[PDB]
């Protein structure tokens, strides 16, 4: 009984050590530092991030730009 | 104020509805059932279930199969 939650948090581990050392990256910018070869580990992980709220999340020209919480945000997008 | 977090949390809803009164659905019947254009933000909703442990994942034939955690009415694989 091995689930996809366990995955999960193996990918949240690494995004959040590619936001560590960071001001913020866009899922491109994330995708290439984590080596993540897809997108759908990147969801999957980052909601696990979300969870904790390691992170915040919203929409910067299309791209879902993700960094580490310093300070509150009202960036409505 | 409006995040990638928050439209990933209010999906949540309209997720686990799909799952409820079912034996589980695959990540297209729940897209179906959800309206839901894109699936990029299936992911974002299932992963908001996956927080809290309210939903088991499983893989059907390289497609995204998940159920509510309620209970196991295990028949065939």
């Amino acid at each position: 009984m091995k689930m996809l939650k366990e995955k999960a948090g193996a990918l949240a581990g690494q995004i959040w050590e590619a936001l560590n050392g960071t001001e913020g990256l866009t899922q491109k910018q994330i995708k290439k530092a984590t080596k993540l070869k897809a997108d759908k580990d990147f969801f999957l992980g980052l909601g696990w991030l979300l969870r904790e709220d390691k992170v915040v999340t919203s929409e910067v020209e299309g791209e879902i730009f993700v960094k580490l919480v310093l300070e509150h945000h009202h960036h409505h997008h």
